[PDB]
């Protein structure tokens, strides 16, 4: 894992809340 082409993001459709780490 050298480059970061795709970051990490979570989303809770249960409460409508997402964000990227």
């Amino acid at each position: 894992g050298s480059k970061k082409p795709v970051p990490i993001i979570y989303c809770n459709r249960r409460t409508g809340k997402c964000q990227r780490f």
